[PDB]
């Protein structure tokens, strides 16, 4: 059960308003010692959505703030 699932299958919910929907699900199916897992993981997905483009591991910085960001080719 690598990070690869979550990441992946939560990065595609597409929707933050849902992402609470199956948090809820996951909580009772999975376990406390792994929501770790769902926290530290969901979070990369919410910066993105703040915008709408794709994030991919963020400094603790942002969730703090979660609007500072910077364009690029």
């Amino acid at each position: 059960g690598t990070k690869t699932d979550y990441l992946m299958r939560l990065r595609k919910c597409t929707t933050i308003d849902t992402l609470e929907r199956v948090i809820e699900k996951n909580k009772y199916e999975l376990s406390d010692d792994e929501l770790e897992l769902f926290y530290s993981a969901a979070d990369h997905r919410l910066a993105e959505l703040t915008m709408n483009k794709l994030y991919d591991k963020i400094p603790p910085t942002v969730w703090q703030h979660v609007k500072h960001h910077h364009h690029h080719h």
